[PDB]
């Protein structure tokens, strides 16, 4: 089928004030609702939340994508490769009661952008305009990566979302956040020893610590440290893949670096597929609660 055009469309009347409250929202339940997960807190799967919505997309003929809003259906819920998240949806539902008016897809992708900038993440500019669709828009599973591949497969992996190196290393960065849990995915571990932190330890650990490729208990190969960390054998393809390397490296002696690029390749992800007209409203970027003294 001929591909769609996705043009955003701003909620009826509303403007910056707006999505700083429904941001507010989630940030002030983020701080209330901090025993999930062992005191991890929400923030981390609220971010994979946001990038697995937005990850569908294939710039082949837009389908996918963060603007439909899709995961709300079955079809997309149930993806195994989205076993978990289920915990960041039921998050949002009060906050979407609260701000019936916002669109699904701007709900999911403001969440992960909520999250990073919570947890002392960069600031991510955020743009609204994301409109519901209908369920047989709903992108077919299987569009979301496996994890026990090689930095081949990761790199055209990411092509299909239009992401070159530098945009593949720093959005894996992300796993700087929370942790694998084996009933979710098959690998067991957090890749930091603050996983509710943004920084660059991602970038850190793997540089530094001893890693054994060790079977966790669904017999998945993973490399785990002494020090109680665990790497994905994409996250490792990081360090075996030259090019790869070299930015890993650059990260981790760069914390502005990556904060930098991360917030344009985080931005870039939650955008792909979305035309914005001429005249729509700049990025917004959100005050913290601790800007705001909230
Ligand atoms: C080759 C690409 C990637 C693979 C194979 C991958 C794989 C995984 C796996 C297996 C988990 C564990 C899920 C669980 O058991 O709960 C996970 C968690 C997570 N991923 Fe990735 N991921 C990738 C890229 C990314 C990117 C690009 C982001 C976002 C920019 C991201 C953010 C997260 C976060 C924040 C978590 C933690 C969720 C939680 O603690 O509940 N991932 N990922
Ligand atoms: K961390």
């Amino acid at each position: 089928t001929t591909p769609l055009v996705h043009v955003a469309s701003v909620e009826k009347g509303r403007s910056y004030e707006d999505f700083q409250k429904v941001y507010n929202a989630i940030a002030l339940k983020l701080r209330e609702d901090d025993e999930y997960d062992n005191y991890i807190g929400y923030g981390p799967v609220l971010v994979r939340l946001a990038w697995h919505t937005s990850g569908t997309w294939d710039k082949h003929d837009n389908t996918g994508g963060s603007y439909g809003g899709t995961y709300r259906f079955k079809k997309e819920f149930n993806d195994p490769s989205n076993a978990g998240l289920q915990n960041g949806f039921k998050f949002l539902e009060p906050i979407h009661k609260e701000f019936p008016w916002i669109s699904s897809g701007d709900l999911f992708s403001l969440g992960g952008v909520t999250a990073v900038q919570e947890m002392q993440g960069p600031k991510i500019p955020w743009r609204c305009g994301r409109v519901d669709t209908p369920e047989d828009t709903t992108p077919d599973n299987g569009r979301l990566p496996d994890a026990d591949k090689d930095a081949d497969y990761v790199r055209t992996f990411f092509q299909r979302l239009n992401m070159n190196d530098r945009e593949v290393v720093a959005l894996m960065g992300a796993h700087t956040l929370g942790k694998t849990h084996l009933k979710n995915s098959g690998y067991e571990g957090p890749w930091t020893a603050n996983p509710n932190v943004f920084d660059n330890s991602f970038y850190l650990n793997l540089l530094n610590e001893d890693w054994k490729l060790e079977k966790n208990d669904a017999n998945n190969e993973q490399w785990d440290s002494k020090s109680g960390y665990m790497m994905l054998p994409t996250d490792y393809s990081l360090i075996q893949d030259p090019k790869y390397l070299s930015i890993v490296k650059e990260y981790a002696n760069d914390q502005d670096k990556f904060f930098k690029d991360f917030s344009k390749a985080f931005e870039k992800l939650l955008e792909n597929g979305i035309t914005f007209p001429k005249d729509a409203p700049s990025p917004f970027i959100f005050k913290t609660l601790e800007e705001q003294g909230l």
